[PDB]
């Protein structure tokens, strides 16, 4: 056994500076001392202790890791591909953000992913040297060129600062710049620096060893004779090559002449290795390599690929049925396949899948289905299944997917509703903002079927007709009485139902306050049951009015009251 690199993704808004942030880092190593990488770039701890002065000296791990291993956000900011079975491929991250511009939309989400899978962070504000007025002093400490700048400038930074502690505080995050920090345990450290230049770019590396002193041991342990583990982040087209495999393997050794099992969009296949390729520092790109050990970026080449998906676990095989079962199992702890409740589900790999289905959970919506790939007729048909029973989970949220024809057109049919995207916190927005309405539109209808308080009084010398129907002038004095609505004395007893109302020479179904209309009342009879000059009150149902205006309203609902509880409770 050993002790491996901790392994820190860089995630990031499109172009704040995730790639060219490691591309310095790798200068750095290079123009100093080292193994090239796929997609990751290898930082070994003399380098860091070099780079870091003796601010290191305060954290003992710095004398067991053999350094860090950054890997790049893969293909277009898709932060989701970077798992691994037991949660996040990466034990650390560093959240870039352009201090200039401040948080974005990729921003957020990577905010959330990162809080989702509970990886530790650091968030560098980068392009420092684009602050106006900024004088640029090479690679050096943040905290020395920031004591060189003019005092304007270094506050205009801190207020740049200052709006990234705001953000991160609506999001749940307390912070502070790294150096003003009190409990590194629980406040995300900000470090200001210049991707470009190598500003701050020490405390970074000082800060990510933190990191690691205070969350990293057992996670840390690989077996390095074991067989190799690892993930896949991109499968594409090399010239010369057909189809390449770019992968990240994070336990074990992985060969030359090794067969690997992964997942494609249908099954799960093995293939035998034909090389492995690492950048090259002869006209070739590439350089060959007999094996890597874990913690290691590696493009491999191989024969069974094409479909093979992004996401993808990577596993050598030694006992196939073995594997072939590991990786099934794997697939469907995500996958999500039941009858009850609702919500279906569908990504376009299995760490997108499985992030947005553990954001729903901690959303508390139920999911009938999870899935990968463009919806499909089946899709639609298991949400129409769910549609019924809360037309709340009537809905198919699909990240970063297609529709397939057949389920377009079969869904054209509405009650169905979709939410397509290729941002996870906007299709959680969206569906939480859909819910809210059609919350309120159920409720709006649970008005309708609901008796209303309201107060009438007979005018007196206006009857038109004494029995049957009893019609006479009548005043609305409180509320809004209508058609249907019962009616009762000033002791609770009933006298009759509003039959039909007329406002000069227009029927209403409803009258509002100071209305005056003439009232036609079945079963009641003037001078008998109902008499000139009464007033009359709605005789609201028990539990209707269970179910609870204006201060005219609020008096009356009371006066209602009176009257009922006198013969009664
Ligand atoms: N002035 C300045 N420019 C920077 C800095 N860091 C990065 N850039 C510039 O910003 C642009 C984007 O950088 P890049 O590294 O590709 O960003 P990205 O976040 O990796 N990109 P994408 O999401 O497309 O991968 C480049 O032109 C780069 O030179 C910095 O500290 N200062
Ligand atoms: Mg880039």
């Amino acid at each position: 056994m050993k002790i491996r690199s901790p392994i820190v993704s860089v995630l990031g808004h499109v172009d704040h500076g995730k790639t060219t942030l490691l591309d310095h880092i790798r200068g750095s190593a290079v123009a100093s001392r080292i193994t090239q990488h796929i997609g990751a770039t290898e930082i070994p701890m003399d380098v860091i202790e070099g780079i870091c002065g003796d601010f290191l000296k305060k954290f003992s791990i710095r004398e067991t890791l053999p350094g860090l291993f950054f890997i790049d956000t893969p293909g277009h900011e898709a932060f989701t591909t970077l798992r691994k079975r037991g949660g996040a491929l990466a034990d650390l991250a560093i959240l870039i953000v352009d201090i200039n511009e401040g948080f974005k939309p990729q921003t957020q989400e990577a905010l959330n992913i990162l809080r989702m899978y509970r990886t530790p962070f650091v968030v560098a504000a980068n392009k420092i040297d684009r602050i106006h007025g900024w004088r640029v002093h090479e690679g050096r400490p943040f905290m020395e060129t920031f004591s060189k700048q003019d005092i304007q400038v270094q506050q205009k930074l801190d207020t740049k600062v200052y709006e990234l502690v705001g953000k991160l505080h609506e999001e749940g995050f307390e912070s502070e710049r790294f150096d003003r920090v009190t409990d590194f345990a629980s406040q995300v450290s900000i470090i200001p620096i210049s991707a470009i230049t190598g500003e701050g770019i020490p405390e970074l590396l000082t800060m990510l060893m933190g990191l690691a002193q205070q969350y990293l041991r057992e996670q840390l342990k690989i077996e390095e004779d074991s067989p190799a583990r690892g993930t896949i982040l991109e499968v594409k087209e090399e010239t010369g090559l057909g189809m390449t495999i770019d992968a990240v393997i994070y336990d074990g050794i992985l060969r030359k002449d090794d067969t690997i099992a992964m997942m494609t969009s249908k099954d799960v296949i093995s293939t035998r290795i034909r090389s492995l390729l690492k950048p090259r520092p002869s006209r070739k790109k590439f350089q060959k390599v007999d094996e890597v050990v874990a913690a290691a970026g590696i493009k491999i080449v191989a024969p069974g690929i094409d479909d093979v998906m992004a996401g993808s676990p990577l596993r050598v095989v030694t006992d196939p049925e073995k594997v072939r079962e590991e990786i099934l199992s794997e697939i469907e702890d995500i996958k999500i396949d039941t009858d009850e409740a609702g919500v279906v589900v569908k990504a376009d790999t299995l760490g997108s899948l499985e992030a947005v289905v553990k954001i729903l959970r901690d959303m508390y919506v139920p999911i009938k289905v999870a899935d990968i790939g463009d919806v499909s007729r089946r899709d639609v048909v298991n949400a129409g299944i769910a549609l019924q029973e809360d037309r709340v989970y009537g809905a198919i949220i699909a990240f970063n997917v297609k529709v397939i024809p057949s389920a377009a057109q079969e869904l054209k049919n509405s009650d169905i509703k979709l939410f397509q995207g290729n941002v996870i916190y906007r299709l959680m927005e969206e569906y939480e903002e859909w819910v809210r309405g059609i919350e309120e539109e159920k409720k709006k209808k649970w008005m309708e079927a609901i008796i209303k308080p309201a107060s009438i009084r007979l005018i007196p010398k206006l009857v038109f007709r004494q029995s049957k129907p009893a019609i006479g002038g009548v005043e609305v004095l409180t509320g809004v009485i209508r058609q249907g609505y019962p009616l009762m004395n000033d002791d609770g007893e009933t006298v009759g139902t509003v039959e039909s109302m007329q406002d000069k020479g227009e029927n209403l179904k409803s009258a509002s306050r100071g209305q005056k209309v003439a009232m036609a009342i079945k079963d009641a009879v003037y001078g008998k049951t109902i008499h000139e000059g009464d007033t009359l009150y709605v005789d609201i149902p028990e539990n209707h009015y269970h179910i609870l205006l204006t201060d005219e309203e609020l008096d009356l609902m009371d006066k209602i009251a009176e009257i009922k509880r006198k013969k009664n409770p």
